[PDB]
């Protein structure tokens, strides 16, 4: 009946392989009770015990096919062995890690050289951070410090991260709603609208523009035919920096090492994260022209102005170096294109048999599927009560659209053990974002399950 | 040429085993040439080949003693083997990593329960992020959304990170000046000042206050005798959240598992990072009261509003758990205290022997050391006089920057010891070693510091 010591408590926690229920209890208590209740509600409250390649294994050992791939940080799949080996070996060699501001980091130097030479444009500099949002802040500050102007234009339905800097150029109200006011001088331009973008970019206080090659968390929209290039030229016209967020489209995901390659876009600043981790170690990178970095920070007061405690550690860089390598050795760029074209075709063929399935969009292995579905006593209710009931019912109607889409998510997980999800900005687009190592066998299996699910929901909408 | 394929290029870089001179070049070119040039200057432009414990080693095997410790993320030293083992083992077991938003992560779950058990106050939730600045940023967001008020008070000379949100509450101008304007409704309040504080805390605009238990980049100042406990009760008085950044002071650095302990502070929101990585894997943590989280996020629309791709991955959590375990298992908090007291004393003995060394401050192993033709001019245009005066002065300050820095160079070049100067202040040398430091290592450094102290007195005659 006497209490354990701290250490014994901790020892007993670390060492235990806990029951799934106890893990579910623990999250619920100490992390996010709504998240738990939600997955339980969607009947996808999984506890994964192991992972390899395209598979996640639960606590009973059952396998799941992972089309989320950690929202895009798993291009190489779960636990890729060469990346794993690279990491292990570095540690065995007692390589130094977090020493990048007290000495010159050997491995980070390697990655910087590599990234710049592979990057599009004329990148000469890199700052290393630990995440997407952080890599975005880094670009933001470069824009600010080199131009001296505090403004940045962004496009509606952009997603650039959730730190408040990044949030200020994130074109989606559901994410920004609660944190007003954000930063002044950022400008939302409607998407694909170029005359409007001339207006925004002429503005005295605007130094830069931030775009994504394809908007991801904004429902997988490839820009129109001439847009990105026009944007590029317009930015040259106006003296504005072109800043390209490739945290999501980068590293072979759209069928090119960089999505920029599709339209010959030459950024002034570029942002990488997600899969640069090798799905192992958090990492971000921000590349820019050497001469911009010069205007930003090439002064004795300025050269350490932006810095990061973890950012640029040798370890992460060892990992990334190895991740990149594997993307290249395994022809995953080519696979993404090829398998990507195949998947899209195949899905489209199912989607043009179902009116609720509207469209299949994307490039390489970045895809989304869009759905599209759906007296006196009253006279003498107060107007307030009537207005309130009207509005609820309105908003409910729309939510009924996303509930339909989540119905897909749930059936795939529950009936077919396939993990998919929905994008953060739109809740009406299923993301389809497999690891790039994905097989034809696996693709075809996804195609059939999805046909099964359309075939079932069509019949549920038929008993009405 | 022609040019090499992308693969063979990468493979060549990977395979190469570069000379120290090539790394520098490479870094000069692609990362930060000012930094590289700086280090040549200080004569501390090392490229380290391995590291273990308190030791860093170069191309040739030469040992340096590490008084910087990654700026506080290495309480356990370089490559602590239990932590390295846990990592390797989780990888060998094929543990899933970044699955925290598509499923329920088991290891992360554990870490959150532990941290809540160990945290002071009554912490009931945790959000995992990837760095210090990101955890603050998550503190700021909890504050904004639980209260609905956009403003946060902060203390002058505070340091909370370099992302834009955090920087809006970092009270140091050398860090903000280029990136104005920052976020609105954030009030800087002077440090030590209760009335300035109460004043600010009463604004209708302000929902929270943020503080460090010892200001890190502001010269290692233990706050005055009753201040923190008063702030806590001021925050209660006013219904303003108390938010404590223990990024630097947490995990044994000051001789208590959390520095809050020294003054029985009970935060509403607490931040953690740096040493939580065990020096391996970037990680951040933000803890709050559960009723706070409910207010901020406990709804259908709000429960996923704050999130992170990497944040809350199993791997980092495994590492963090292991490193916690080690701090506890090796009595490292007591060691910091005990070793800390001794180090402080020992440095005190020396500095009373010199007057350019004014003060030695800190608790445990968070320490700092403080330091201390007629007509021609006449007929110069006024602007000219005003520019040469302003410069001449600004140098005045700078001459004392260079004095400290000289001490750093000397420690490095002649004794192979690494130290630095705080990020906000330049006239304070940090002494912030891994908590595994030994009495002997401490003696070696005290001795070195004495040697240098003299050779800058002797040289401070002419
Ligand atoms: C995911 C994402 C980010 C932010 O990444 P985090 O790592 O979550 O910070 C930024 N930009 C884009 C385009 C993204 O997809
Ligand atoms: C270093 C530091 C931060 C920022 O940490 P990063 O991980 O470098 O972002 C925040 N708060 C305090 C008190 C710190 O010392
Ligand atoms: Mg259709
Ligand atoms: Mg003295």
């Amino acid at each position: 009946a006497l209490p354990a010591s701290r250490l014994a408590f901790i020892d007993a926690v670390i060492a235990q392989t806990p029951a799934r229920e106890d893990t579910l209890d623990r999250y619920h208590q100490y992390i996010n009770p709504m998240m738990v209740d939600f997955l339980k509600l969607q009947r996808c409250d999984n506890v994964f015990r192991s992972a390899a390649g395209t598979q996640l294994y639960d606590d009973a050992g059952e396998a799941f096919l992972d089309m989320v791939a950690g929202y895009g940080c798993l291009n190489l799949g779960h636990n890729p062995q060469p990346v794993v080996n690279a990491l292990k070996n570095y540690l065995d060699a007692q390589g130094p890690n977090f020493i990048q501001y007290i000495s010159i980091p050997e491995q980070t130097a390697k990655l910087a050289e590599v990234l710049c030479r592979l990057a599009p444009g004329n990148m000469g500099r890199v700052f290393f951070s630990n995440s997407g949002t952080e890599a975005v802040e880094a670009a933001m500050k470069i824009a600010k410090a080199s131009t001296g102007k505090p403004g940045i234009a962004y496009l509606r339905n952009s997603y650039h991260g959730k730190t408040l800097g990044a949030l200020s150029i994130t074109g989606r109200d559901k994410h920004r709603r609660y944190f007003t006011p954000l930063l002044d001088a950022m400008v939302e331009v409607p998407f694909g609208d170029l005359a409007a973008l001339r207006e925004a970019l002429n503005r005295e206080d605007v130094g830069a523009l931030m775009i994504e090659p394809i908007q991801g968390e904004g429902g997988v929209h490839i820009p129109p035919a001439g847009y990105l290039q026009a944007v590029q030229q317009l930015c040259r016209e106006t003296g504005v920096l072109l800043m390209v967020d490739e945290v999501q489209t980068g590293l072979g995901r759209t069928g090119k090492l960089f999505a920029c390659e599709w339209d010959g876009i030459e950024p002034d600043v570029l942002m990488l994260s997600k899969s640069l981790s090798g799905g192992l170690i958090p990492i971000g990178a921000t590349l820019c022209r050497a001469d911009l970095w010069q205007k930003a920070y090439g002064t004795a007061d300025r050269f350490l102005v932006h810095s990061s405690t973890y950012g640029g550690g040798n370890l992460a860089s060892v990992v990334a170096l190895s991740a990149l390598r594997e993307i290249l050795a395994q022809d995953l760029v080519g696979h993404a294109e090829r398998m990507g074209a195949y998947f899209k075709q195949a899905l489209s063929e199912i989607a043009a048999r179902y009116p609720f399935v509207s469209e299949v969009r994307g490039r390489g292995l970045m895809l989304g599927i869009q759905f599209d579905q759906a007296h006196t006593t009253w006279k003498f209710l107060p107007d307030p009560v009537q207005a309130h009931l009207r509005a609820a019912m309105d908003r409910m109607e729309q939510a009924l659209g996303e509930m339909f889409c989540m119905k897909f998510v749930t059936k795939l997980c529950q009936d077919h053990k396939i993990l998919t999800f929905i994008t953060a900005n739109s809740s009406t687009v299923i993301r389809i974002q497999p690891p790039l190592i994905i097989s034809k066998a696996e693709i075809d299996r996804f195609v059939g399950a999805f046909a099964t699910v359309c075939e079932e929901l069509s019949t549920f909408l038929d008993l009405e």
